[PDB]
């Protein structure tokens, strides 16, 4: 049946779509990972030296440290994890799904209602964003419905497509806007954190709103839900819709081979 | 319109859920972060009287571990990021948004290249995870009309998310049964672990597969590909179940608002 031969097309094609992305990303940088590896090493190694000092005690602190990390401490000033404000942006990057990671829950209590809480969160947010996109798509039709009577049915999805990537480039630069001067990221960075965020993938190297201070925390912090909202709704959009091209292309692809 | 009355009702009900969750995590667990910080300044403390070392230069070697774990060095034996196996894995955690953020690129070639290899990558697999529901609820209506036969429509949802939780709890135990004598975790933070990667948030607190060495490495490495593809295709497939769920309570809700 086509649908089992669309189903095994696509499962082959991300297959190889997995392995070529394998085969491009260790050629791009695992020379960086190893000269970083190496310069660490040397680092490590003058430490050693110059303070009279055993790697069997600088790997005893840097355990230490490491379990610190992981309850939040950094070299930086960073904010409180879980006062009510880390803990409402804790929920906002479970509910989302984005997840950074930079609080995550540490009791069993915690580890216990994170799986209930997140269960029923994540779907109330993907009904969210469903609603979301059938009312963009009313609102695009209704514009362009009165487009057409200003020239005195649905859009097509190819153009819906085109609408949501304007908006996404202009809400991306925005938010690249507000975070390049506040947290002294390069404009670059600020660019590769607003897909990282609003494509919900949030690996969590970069994570906005999280210096112990600001200028206008309030404003910043209502500025920053705004932007990551707006931003992971028409990304999200933005992937079901190429997801509808890409099976339109799938079924061309089984006629042809016919 | 109905509609916009259902939309800003449920954006209304997830508001008032990320606030009782932050109300709720922030008194689970904030006395755990104060107490695993005071614990981290006394080890500090004892390191820095101990081998006569100022806090300045603590804070300066600090630093640059800060910088080798960015890179992915960890006082554990663990495996390198970028050869073609940890790139694979990589790019299997970008795909699915899982994105543990173990492995995150550097080089500016790799920023680039994610934000166009994510960007179709999510959209081909939010394609998927369609394709693989319509096909679960095809063969769940089959095996429904097989068992009506075998006693001499399509299934009804609230029997679908029966059946999609006991896959999801099938799939987690089994998981947690290799994990917890493979990588010497704990049982229930192998089902956290579970349910963390599964729905994809994916903090990257912890993750499988990452030391140096295991017995039977390509088996051990195929198996948690298998299992970590099925469950999010499960989990995914039981948070659209209620999502539709949930729409029907607020259509419901509205109703008697009436
Ligand atoms: C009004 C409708 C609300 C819908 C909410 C749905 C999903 C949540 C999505 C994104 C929010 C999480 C990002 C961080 C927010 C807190 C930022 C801060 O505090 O610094
Ligand atoms: C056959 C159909 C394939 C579909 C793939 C779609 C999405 C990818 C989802 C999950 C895989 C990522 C998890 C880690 C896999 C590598 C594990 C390892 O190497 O240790
Ligand atoms: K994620
Ligand atoms: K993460």
């Amino acid at each position: 049946n086509e649908d089992n031969a669309r189903f095994l097309l696509l499962a082959a094609l991300i297959v190889l779509y997995l392995l070529g992305g394998a085969a491009v990303f260790s050629a791009l940088e695992l020379a960086h990972e190893r000269q970083a590896k190496q310069r660490w090493e040397e680092r490590l190694a003058n430490f050693s030296r110059g303070h009279n000092l055993s790697r069997d005690e600088l790997r005893g602190f840097l355990r230490h440290y490491e379990e610190a990390t992981r309850a939040g401490i950094r070299v930086d000033n960073v904010r409180p994890r879980w006062d009510f404000t880390g803990a409402f942006y804790f929920v906002g990057t479970v509910v989302s799904t984005i997840g950074f990671g930079m609080t995550t829950p540490a009791t069993v209590g915690g580890k216990i209602f994170l799986i209930f809480y997140g269960l029923v969160g994540c779907s109330s947010t993907i009904l969210f964003f469903n609603l979301f996109l059938e009312r963009l798509i009313t609102i695009i039709a209704y514009i362009m419905k009165s487009c057409h009577q200003r020239q005195l049915w649905k859009p097509s999805v190819y153009y819906v497509m085109l609408i949501l990537c304007t908006a996404s480039i202009l809400i991306s630069c925005c938010a690249s806007a507000m975070y390049t001067p506040i947290e002294g990221w390069s404009y670059f960075d600020s660019l590769y954190f607003c897909f990282v965020a609003f494509s919900t993938i949030g690996f969590g190297d970069l994570v906005s709103s999280q210096n112990a201070h600001y200028e206008s925390q309030g404003l910043y912090r209502f500025a920053n839900f705004v932007f990551i909202l707006m931003g992971v709704c028409c990304i999200y959009s933005l992937f079901n819709v190429i997801s509808i091209l890409i099976k339109q292309s799938l079924n061309w692809i089984l006629r042809k081979m016919d």
